[PDB]
């Protein structure tokens, strides 16, 4: 009786004493779904990601009809919990709606996107073919590492 | 391509209030195959449970060939490192034997008992059908619990 959940928490701020700060979020998805490697997973991604994941995704699905993200960090101030709420709702709804979609869901950039460490660039260079590992190989290596697998 | 690694590591002794006490093991699997609902596990199990499991899988599986446990018992002192090693190594062995058995793989009693926290009583329940929930609603709580998943 196939189902994924998905949970945007805890936003955190990412090098806050150095100039360029950010923030992130944790990304939890479960699953019992046979499209997902990992039943569980938690990550951490910044909007930025979700930015990069959407036109990723829209680059690969030239008719597909993406979700909205919501508002730009030109226009967020962590120090306003409204703004960090939001940001946090909006990217949540995201994922969700993302997630719905077949199409999508068969889209490995997704999948390292959520179930995985690795960013932006080495997503592309994986499921392009270019990496010593394939997707499976940097998911369970995650998994492992995020678990503490003796 | 399909592998099943299993680990059983850090015994510890545990403490019921008490004058006695035990020892359990971990046990840790990863694998890739379709066959484990978690891809990654690791659960603690005392020596006995193990008992309880070779006999449970021998009567759902009447004509496989069970491998042995381990037989210092009576003999077992758990303050011996060579005792409790010995004996990890022997359920790691007994495992390992266990699960290249497509037969006994599909037992959800050794899921269950690889796969979640349940006890011989509630797996037992669990795999009759008298419990509200599943084998599969067991294995993801147990998962989320042990994963300190966010609610
Ligand atoms: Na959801
Ligand atoms: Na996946
Ligand atoms: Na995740
Ligand atoms: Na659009
Ligand atoms: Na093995
Ligand atoms: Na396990
Ligand atoms: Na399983
Ligand atoms: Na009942």
């Amino acid at each position: 009786e196939e189902f994924v959940s998905v949970w945007v928490r805890d936003p955190r701020i990412q090098k806050e004493d150095f100039w360029h700060s950010y923030i992130d979020y944790e990304i939890c998805i479960h699953t019992n779904s046979m499209a997902f490697t990992m039943k569980t997973s938690c990550v951490r991604r910044r909007y930025r990601e979700f930015v990069w994941l959407r036109q990723r995704l829209q680059s690969n699905a030239l008719l597909v009809q993406l979700p909205e993200l919501p508002s730009k960090n030109l226009f967020f101030n962590m120090n306003n919990r409204q703004h960090v709420d939001q940001r946090r709702q909006g990217l949540e709804d995201f994922l969700r709606k993302v997630l719905q979609n077949a199409l999508l869901l068969s889209d490995s950039s997704l999948h390292l996107f959520l179930q995985s460490h690795l960013n932006s660039e080495d997503i592309e260079a994986c499921v392009s073919g270019q990496t010593k590992y394939s997707v499976e190989e940097a998911i369970h290596k995650f998994a492992l590492m995020n678990r503490r697998f003796p």
